[PDB]
Order: structure tokens, then C-alpha cells, then sequence
């Protein structure tokens, strides 16, 4: 027995697949962590492929890297569409951990749950370091503030992500309607949040005017929120913080 999610955001037949598992370490005193698959694209049907890739087993292990403590994951399967999905990679320990795992020794893990979401294919994802260095003197920083209700603690969570930087004429900032035009202002209000690098937010983008200018039209900008969930089980978060709202500040620089 495994929970399973599947967030079908695209239509496509083919599509993009994001999969994060919540797994347990299979031993007394067990660490508890999220692990998520590098993207890869699938045609199978989503609520196939589920049933595929919750009968995989997972191995991980613990390294120390020029960037800090990582997870080395390795992953079991006798499913032959799987061979799609990268059976070996490194992810972030600090992200990754809730936690209680020792170094260089592979370790196998139970899975608890396991999430799907299905994107756009990669050619129509956009992400916040496509559009670094599109302004090179910006005057404002657009960020997407992500509201979350606790739904064991009643407790409201705000996280800030950054989106890019703008560049705004004076004449367009006393409505601000050039810049957060109609398009943009309804992309974040209907942005959802899924479970994929700890959490990952996706906007659509259904125009490239205003604050969605040099964005490919109709693609998913995609946005990391696992930096801000260090410090969290990601499982925990997954699991018990609601999506309740996406609001957005541009924040003039300095």
C-alpha cells in the first residue's frame, strides 16, 4: 500500500513527467525523505504509468560533494517503459532529508507515496534562468508570494518565490495595466502548486506582453519552492499544506 497523486496539467498524449516520491529508510530509527526524478517525457497514459512507477524499488545513498551533502538515488524496476525515466542521479541531501543517514552506504528505502504530474513537453517549459540576463538593468523584481494553510495547524504559510526581473517605464507604473495586464494577473491567480522538487509552482503563460514579455506563448514557467523547504519534510508539506492562494509583488529594486 502507497499513496498515489496524479496532476494531469497538460492534455498532450505526450507529455513531461514529474515524479517525487516520499520514501522512509528501511531500518529501525528510519530516515525520511523526498526524492524527486529528473524530468523525462512519457506517452504512456498517466494513470498507467503510475501503476508503473509505484512498483519500483529505490535505493539512495549519502555523499559529500564540492556543493555540499548529496543523495546518490538508484532505481529498481521491471518495468519496461521505465527505461524513460533516469534510473540513477544525485539530488540536494539538504532539500531531500527531513532529517539520520549515514555516509556512502547505499540504502534501500520504502516507498510512502508517490506524485505524477504531468507538464508540457520540455520545449515549452520556461524557467527562472531562461530569463535571467533578458534585462540587464531592471528596475523591479516580480515575485509570486504562495499561500498555504497548515491543515492540521490551522496556521497560514506565506513563501516568496522570485519569478525574473523587469524593466518599467514611469508612464506604466500608475496602473501598472502594461505590466500586469489581464493575461498575467489571471496566470497567477489560477498558478497551481505540485509536488516535484519538494514543491514546484507552474504558471501558465497564455501571452508574451508585460510582465510575461521574451516568454514563449502558451508555455509553463516553472518555479522552484524546495528552497524555501529545507528546513520541512517535504512528505509533511505534501501532505498537510493546502494551496489556498497565489498573489504577486513587483518589488522596485535597491
Amino acid at each position: 500500500e502507497m499513496e498515489t497523486y496524479v496532476n494531469k496539467l497538460h492534455e498532450g498524449s505526450t507529455y513531461t513527467a514529474a515524479v517525487q516520491y516520499n520514501v522512509l529508510e528501511k531500518d529501525d530509527d528510519p530516515a525520511s525523505l523526498t526524492i524527486w526524478v529528473p524530468m523525462f517525457q512519457s506517452s504512456m497514459p498517466a494513470d498507467l504509468l503510475i501503476k508503473e512507477l509505484a512498483n519500483v524499488n529505490i535505493l539512495v545513498k549519502q555523499i559529500s560533494t564540492p556543493k555540499g551533502p548529496s543523495l546518490r538515488v538508484m532505481i529498481n524496476s521491471r518495468s519496461a517503459v521505465l527505461a524513460q525515466m533516469p534510473s540513477k542521479f544525485t539530488i540536494c541531501a539538504n532539500v531531500s532529508l527531513d532529517d539520520k543517514l549515514a555516509y556512502d552506504v547505499t540504502t534501500p528505502c520504502e516507498i510512502k507515496a508517490c506524485s505524477l504530474t504531468c507538464l508540457k513537453s520540455k520545449n515549452m517549459l520556461t524557467t527562472v534562468k531562461d530569463l535571467t540576463m533578458k534585462t540587464l538593468n531592471p528596475t523591479h523584481d516580480i515575485i509570486a508570494l504562495c499561500e498555504f494553510e497548515n491543515i492540521v495547524t490551522s496556521k497560514k504559510v506565506i513563501i516568496p518565490t522570485y519569478l525574473r526581473s523587469i524593466s518599467v517605464r514611469n508612464k506604466d507604473l500608475n496602473t501598472l495595466e502594461n505590466i500586469t495586464t489581464t493575461e498575467f494577473k489571471n496566470a497567477i491567480t489560477n498558478a497551481k502548486i505540485i509536488p516535484y522538487s519538494g514543491l514546484l509552482l507552474v504558471i501558465t503563460v497564455t501571452d508574451n506582453k508585460g510582465a510575461f514579455k521574451y516568454i514563449k506563448p502558451q508555455s509553463q514557467f516553472i518555479v522552484d519552492l524546495g528552497a524555501y523547504l529545507e528546513k520541512e519534510s517535504i512528505y509533511y508539506v505534501t501532505t498537510n499544506w493546502k494551496h489556498t492562494a497565489t498573489r504577486f509583488a513587483i518589488k522596485p529594486r535597491e
